[PDB]
């Protein structure tokens, strides 16, 4: 029924880039789904204490939200773009374990995903 430490969002040791397609998924697909009207419950992690939902951690393994993604691309933690593409997608896919299919929390992870497809479709080329 804790809420364990968030996912980390600096390691020093961990070796980074600054590309285009990182720029890109900072400056248009975190922006787009943060400035969403359904972004709010994904732009910090699940507080399941305050929400009450003691089983969440039990279930979901692998939290993610996108403040961590954020503070991941402004530390610039990453190295490739398929690294924070696979944050957001293991966001959404957390989402979709815990919550019973219909509930809204489902719908507005729908629409996030939906407008993260057409952003990751258009991602540019590297270099
Ligand atoms: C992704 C998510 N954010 C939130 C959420 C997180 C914070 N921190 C605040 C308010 C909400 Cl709705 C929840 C969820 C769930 O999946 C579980 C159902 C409701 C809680």
């Amino acid at each position: 029924s804790m809420n364990p430490p968030p996912p980390e969002t600096s390691n020093p040791n961990k070796p980074k880039r600054q590309t285009n397609q990182l720029q890109y998924l900072l400056r248009v697909v975190l922006k787009t789904l943060w400035k969403h009207q359904f972004a709010w419950p994904f732009q910090q992690p699940v507080d399941a204490v305050k929400l009450n939902l003691p089983d969440y951690y039990k279930i979901i393994k692998t939290p993610m939200d996108m403040g961590t993604i954020k503070k991941r691309l402004e530390n610039n933690y990453y190295w490739n773009a398929q690294e924070c593409i696979q944050d957001f997608n293991t966001m959404f896919t957390n989402c979709y374990i815990y919550n019973k299919p219909g509930d809204d929390i489902v719908l507005m992870a729908e629409a996030l995903e939906k407008l993260f497809l057409q952003k990751i479709n258009e991602l540019p080329t590297e270099e």
